[PDB]
């Protein structure tokens, strides 16, 4: 029992982290096979970031201008190319610690672990979610760029995020491993404001199921609702609309607890309308939305 | 910017996790050098746990009864000994992945990362604190025993906890790596109730400093207080008494923000008395106490 914001074990990803320096800029790179992936803004100075023309800036760079260091050893760069907002640096050595891996582009509401790095060295690991406004609420300082987000399925690492920037609002934006940003963000130091950060309803419901499984049941009420009635309330509280796909995904949690999905929706509706009244659920005074239904099943079953 | 409940990168500890089986019981072991450490209740059946005489149960066990598996390979047990509540299984092979390590016994209020494991395989990593009642609020299922808690200082892993049991209240108890339980708990299936789970005041203050550093300042007020006045309020709210040692430890955070420790105490006093009023601090609707002052400085400075 007990329910924690748990990240995947980071060892497989730690073995991929390298330092990439170009000119005066140093950030993190991801070394998989004989390619090092990193944010293309490694070629920029702080001035260049105001209005960068990446193609023009990249013309002035050669393979020997990209310094890649894996631990205390230097890797030889034998090629470089720009794919969207990432640079792919071909090195002459395949990473001996390359795990089985995939590059995936996640949807909003999906969770992943982040291995925060500086100078190619890991500092910490934490769990987060891709927000519905395509930002992440991370913990990143200067030099954290190129730190990655990932999920693990047994021995396969699915890389889904690469850190690129912090918006003026303190929230984070980045790309998938093909270099395409999540959301409308661009790698420029310009006014970029995020849209509404709505709550991931299906995740809140999964976490309510995790609470019941772990014994916190005070919020269970004698009511039920319909998808349309629930969604009227969810719109009012800036919650994402719940669909039949979401109800389907909550099926195993509904079966495990014997609480119909729409009954849990009615409990969530009353929590939104009445508040917590100074009470807590799984040690939280607010409704947690960074656990997917898959995360709840995984944590509650012990998948290694 | 941004502030997350961050765990240490787990790779160094993942390379130490093994499966230990004795009879019908399987749990996790920690393989460091040529010794595998594990909870001594690996020799017990579920019936034995009601009133175990570990010395008597251990007499019936020989080296060949302890099955140790590191990945898909079996380790040869050439000796075994009981040290307090842990078994030390001497194997014929030194762990090639043994990191630089220490065994430390932490004090209540101190935080550490847990690598939750099942069958010697890592499932997740999360950050927790040793509660003032010597319990931990973990996320452990059956088979998680022997999972460890640790801190990392550059390349040295300081192991501080080994998981042993879940109390009837859903909270967790375990030992340091010398086999001594934290708190008054015993490795027996008997009525063991935890004492008052008080809030770690110094950690709440550190987290209030982290909030100011990250821009959440609404709770800062025009008041100050004294240690004795603050402590009268802290007693009323089941908060640990704040000492001059704690004020000293918050010195760097006080200097960074320019907010005197006793001024932050007065802000915390008003938060306790008036509540949050539906507001949040660092995305939390309650006062977080599982970040030490060292954790706040580490996260806010980027120590790798
Ligand atoms: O945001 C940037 C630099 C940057 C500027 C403009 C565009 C792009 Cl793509 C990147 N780096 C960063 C990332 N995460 C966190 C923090 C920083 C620096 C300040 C402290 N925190
Ligand atoms: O508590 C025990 C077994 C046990 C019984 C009595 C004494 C001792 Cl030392 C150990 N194992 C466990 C640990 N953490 C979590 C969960 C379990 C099983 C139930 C599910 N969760």
């Amino acid at each position: 029992s007990g329910f924690r914001k748990m990240a995947f074990p980071s060892g497989k990803v730690e073995g991929c982290m390298v330092q990439v320096t170009c000119g005066t800029t140093t950030l993190n790179g991801l070394w998989l096979d004989d390619v090092v992936y990193c944010p293309r803004h490694v070629i920029c100075t702080s001035e260049d970031m105001l209005n960068p023309n990446y193609e023009d800036l990249l013309i002035r760079k050669s393979n020997h201008n990209f310094l890649v260091q894996a631990g205390n050893v230097q890797l030889r760069v034998i090629g470089h190319s720009m794919q969207n907002c990432v640079l792919k640096l071909k090195v002459d050595t395949a990473n001996p610690k390359t795990p089985k891996y995939k590059f995936v582009r996640i949807q909003p509401g999906q969770t992943f672990s982040v291995l925060a790095c500086y100078n190619g060295s890991p500092s910490g690991v934490y769990q987060c979610a891709m927000r519905p406004n395509f930002t992440i609420k991370g913990s990143f300082l200067n030099g954290s760029c190129g730190s990655v987000g990932f999920n693990i399925d047994y021995d396969c690492v699915s890389f889904c995020y690469m850190h690129h920037m912090e918006l003026p609002t303190g929230v984070h934006a980045g790309t998938d491993l093909e270099g395409n940003f999540y959301g409308p963000f661009v790698d420029r130091q310009t006014a970029q404001a995020a849209g509404t950060d709505t709550t991931i309803t299906v995740n809140v419901l999964a976490w309510l199921y995790a609470a019941v499984i772990n014994g916190d049941r005070w919020f269970l009420n004698r009511f039920t609702t319909t998808l349309n009635d629930f969604n009227l309330v969810a719109m009012k509280y800036n919650y994402e609309p719940l669909t039949q796909d979401h109800v389907d995904i909550l099926g195993p949690l509904s079966a495990q607890t014997g609480i119909a999905v729409l009954d849990m929706c009615a409990s969530l509706k009353e929590l939104l309308q009445n508040g917590m009244n100074g009470r807590t659920i799984l040690g939280s005074a607010l409704l947690e939305d960074e656990f997917t239904p898959f995360d709840v099943v995984r944590q509650c079953s012990g998948v290694t």
